[PDB]
């Protein structure tokens, strides 16, 4: 069909079996990178604006305020230009030119915060700018808006039990906010009534929820891992739907995602490399043998030129 704005062209994102990677053909990708704004954050953007249309706290005139940069920054500019809302975003003025750039080319009002305060600066900016005229602004919340796994269980999941014929047994995806994870495992175990082995990605080097399961410390600490490893639980994470979960480190996950590109022509993500190489772990595991796996790869490999990836 003809979508009416681009918010409606999210998903449809294809299946590709790895040759280099996997036993006998047993990892297949879900490029999510082939979305409106280039990542699997383009179906929460369009949705978390559509909900809130749908519930009345999002209305004409009313504008977005958000302190991300990441993927979701970008799909919430995209979203809020299709549909003819103002945004703004707050960020860090130590920020890429490349992203400011990007941001700005989408219409979005940037404020820059103090460089010396972080993502804490920026975070507290736009809750200030939000309580400065509460019905005037609207902050989408993504780490605990119900509409991100709606989204995934909705559209993600269908996709993967479609595509696979039902076949898919694992499902292997890097935890951020926790709605892909979430979303697409509430789809296949609770709609499809697929018995399913979930399992959440996250950095060695800030594998909170390995600790909190096993309950131990809280460490989060510093990674490479571009869009996972939040160094919380979010609340949209159901731990209840997850099985098990793998840890991957920095070095690796960028090893892999370079792996990616050169021997299997696929342009994917840092975290792609990581949520691949905890796949490639379970995939050579004679228990997994026999079963189909499915991995997310969150965004591709252009948006990480000028990082480690390249």
């Amino acid at each position: 069909a003809i979508y009416a704005d681009n918010s409606y062209s999210i998903g449809n994102t294809p299946l590709v079996r790895l040759k280099h990677f996997g036993h006998n053909g047993n990892v297949v990708v879900k490029i999510e990178g082939r979305n409106p704004s280039y990542s699997v954050k383009c179906r929460i953007g369009a949705n978390m604006v559509w909900q809130a249309e749908k519930d009345g706290t999002l209305t004409k005139g009313k504008e977005i305020v958000d302190a991300t940069s990441g993927n979701t920054g970008i799909a919430l500019a995209y979203v809020a230009a299709a549909r003819g809302y103002k945004i703004t975003l707050t960020m860090p003025e130590t920020m890429s030119l490349e992203r400011k750039r990007l941001l700005c080319g989408l219409g979005v009002n940037l404020v820059l915060t103090e460089g010396a305060k972080g993502m804490k600066g920026a975070i507290a900016k736009a809750e200030e700018i939000v309580a400065s005229d509460p019905s005037r602004y609207v902050m989408l919340k993504q780490f605990e808006n119900p509409a991100n796994p709606q989204i995934h269980r909705e559209t993600t999941g269908p996709e993967i039990w479609k595509d696979t014929d039902g076949k898919v047994d694992v499902v292997v995806a890097g935890v951020g906010t926790g709605g892909s994870i979430t979303g697409i495992s509430r789809a296949i175990k609770l709609d499809f009534g697929k018995q399913i082995t979930s399992v959440a990605v996250e950095p060695v080097e800030s594998p909170v929820i390995s600790q909190t399961l096993a309950g131990e410390e809280v460490k989060p600490g510093p990674h490479k891992i571009q869009g996972i490893g939040a160094g919380f639980i979010p609340k949209n994470l159901d731990l209840s739907i997850i099985d098990r979960v793998e840890t991957v480190d920095s070095d690796t996950a960028l090893a892999t995602a370079r792996r990616l590109m050169a021997e299997e022509g696929i342009l994917a993500g840092i975290s792609s490399g990581a949520a691949v190489a905890a796949a490639d772990r379970l995939a050579k595991l004679p228990e997994f043998a026999d079963k189909l796996i499915v991995v997310i790869l969150p965004s591709a490999s252009e948006r990480y030129l000028s990082t480690a990836l390249f």
